[PDB]
């Protein structure tokens, strides 16, 4: 294997041979690839049209190098709620708020996240401004999970060897296949998730990766471009279950949600976004709450999918009940307070 | 303009807006572009499908930054004989030998060239092994042209600001749009040329660039893969005249040439390739001579094409007569000896 061989194949517009994507990603992760090689690979792979086998190879290599959580500290039914980012909107941190509510409903959550790349505040930025410790290592994330019901795996802490790819990602600024890897490389390897993808023609490939892993996942793209289930219009859902994918259109109005306008979901810096989380968890009614509940419900449906029994329309109704209730009872607000406290008691 | 804007447009598979390619090449030529951005641009441009406008912009920027020859030192009808390289075949130096014969026929030759990038011995390597000064500056190239009838512009000597792009080209190893630039950026800007292209899919774009400039050029690709007019089979020629491109297939059997096998054109290191130059210039008959006479005749046909009155078959017959006579009379052999002396004598 070599860069000339692998890059030549992608520029010739051919799928890679088995193991070639893995070889390249491993070269990148061990500090053996030049920035020019990283960049050419990321770009060539994107314009060829990456396959699920290829992206799955990249994610596998990352996960090989990642710091794992201690043996037996992650429940079999843990869920993630996370997206690619890069939708270019300023939204409040919808995946993060949704994650808190899901954990409050009693579904164990191990969230993978990161600071903003192009938006004003990312999930990690907002959690830090809420006073949550984003910087915890594996042992402490396990304890957070067990003690609070939610853990946060901060991407740079668990994937230090991604530094070179990350620098290339920043320098080129254009989204590539690398922008898919975050939701695919949660170091705790939870088996279910609500997974947002900003790139309409890469979502199916993401779903394919999860299918191969036999995860129960909803990969979601809002038809307004949000890497979240949206309230402004319909969303496309790639439903992953029993190792297979099917594409659905999802209509929040079908459940009773008023249509919102994207400016109603608008964000600010980390201080503003933190105040939006507090408002939502404090019971403020309106568009932010609606989108949070929808997205929490979606994650609860992915969790339910870890069973044969799981049935689409009933799963949603129950997910929506549970998400609403976790906020209404104050369970979500109290969980956030307990999470903040946990991090202060070292 | 920005890298995110330009790279995004290319990865969306869209042609650039006018001036975007020029902006990017200029960033690259002024040391303002990171290796990652250079590589991402070269790759995305190649996979999109570069246009003649875009490639012409790259070449125009390179020519803007190149060392020029002094005013009024390059005759109106100077010719180049040069290819992309990158054919992955190990040939004797056909363009270089052709160039010497063409000069000896009395057509002024200002050759752009470079050391090998992936073959054993490139034009510049072989010229160096023959005792020719390859790295003369603008003023001495002009004097060489006036006194010997041929000058050689060494690419690193005339395009110092391409240094960063060149390092990226070698690091990625795969051919890109950058590989087209050599034959398109001769600093003496001759108006005619026999131009070899190893990349069948890009040769038409090279021809378009020459058409825009109103050059009289034959862009050639041997149907065996050579960036030269081959003697082993037919060649595709994109004939450039009166600012238009005509695609032709050319068969040397039409002029009485015997088919050769590719192994008969096989080269070696610079010493072996230098000895093959002397053997051809000394009158040795065989396949190598045939390939040199054919390519010389091709450069002479491109030269004739600077006149609107030139006709194709008579131009070929005259080109072949002139190329053959230049060897047989000893004029090509003497010209090489004079070139060597010129470099030794200041
Ligand atoms: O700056 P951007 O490239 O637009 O990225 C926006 C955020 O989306 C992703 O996280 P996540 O889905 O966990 O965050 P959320 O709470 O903002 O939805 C990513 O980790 C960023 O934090
Ligand atoms: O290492 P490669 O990428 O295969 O390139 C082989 C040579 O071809 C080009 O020159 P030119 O056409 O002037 O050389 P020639 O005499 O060998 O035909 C290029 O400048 C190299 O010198
Ligand atoms: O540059 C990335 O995509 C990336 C790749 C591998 C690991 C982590 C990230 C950061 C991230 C985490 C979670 C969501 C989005 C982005
Ligand atoms: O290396 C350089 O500094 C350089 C600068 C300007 C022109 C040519 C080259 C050399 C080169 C060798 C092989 C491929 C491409 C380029
Ligand atoms: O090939 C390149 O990267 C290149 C680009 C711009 C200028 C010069 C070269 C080197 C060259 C000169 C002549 C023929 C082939 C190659
Ligand atoms: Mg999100
Ligand atoms: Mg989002
Ligand atoms: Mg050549
Ligand atoms: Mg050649």
């Amino acid at each position: 294997p070599s860069w000339p061989q692998i890059l030549g194949r992608l520029t010739d517009n051919r799928d890679l041979a088995r193991g070639q994507a893995a070889w390249a990603m491993d070269q990148i992760m061990t500090g053996n690839a030049r920035p020019a090689q990283i960049a050419a690979f990321a770009v060539a792979m994107t314009m060829k049209a990456p396959t699920a086998d290829e992206v799955g190879e990249l994610a596998g290599v990352m996960l090989s190098h990642a710091h794992p959580l201690p043996a037996d500290t992650v429940p079999d039914d843990a869920v993630d709620v996370v997206g690619t980012g890069g939708d270019g909107v300023n939204t409040v941190n919808l995946s993060t708020m949704a994650a808190i509510v899901v954990a409050a409903a009693g579904v164990p959550v191990v969230k993978h996240g990161n600071r903003a790349a192009s938006s004003l505040s990312g999930g990690a930025d907002t959690l830090e401004a809420l006073g949550v410790r984003i910087d915890l290592g594996p042992d402490l994330v396990a304890r957070s999970l067990a003690e609070v019901g939610i853990g946060f795996c901060f991407a740079p802490r668990f994937h230090p060897s991604y530094r070179h790819a990350a620098a290339v990602r920043r320098e080129i600024g254009v989204p590539t296949v690398f922008n898919l890897l975050g939701p695919l490389t949660n170091p705790a390897r939870p088996r279910a998730g609500l997974i947002g993808c900003a790139f309409a023609d890469l979502a199916e490939v993401m779903a394919g990766v999860f299918a191969a892993r036999r995860s129960s996942v909803l990969v979601v793209h809002g038809d307004d471009g949000l890497d979240e289930l949206t309230t402004t219009t319909t969303s496309t859902i790639w439903r992953v279950a029993a190792g297979s994918v099917d594409k659905l259109t999802f209509d929040p109005a079908g459940f009773g949600f008023a249509r919102a306008q994207l400016d109603q979901l608008a964000g600010g810096d980390a201080q503003a976004n933190a105040a939006a989380v507090r408002a939502v968890l404090g019971g403020a009614r309106g568009p932010v709450r609606d989108a949070v509940v929808l997205n929490a419900a979606g994650a609860i449906v992915a969790h339910a999918g870890l069973s044969s029994r799981a049935e689409w329309l009933p799963a949603w109704e129950e997910g929506l009940r549970r998400a609403s209730a976790a906020i209404d009872t104050g369970a979500a607000e109290q969980l956030l307070a307990r999470w903040v406290r946990f991090g202060r008691q070292i």
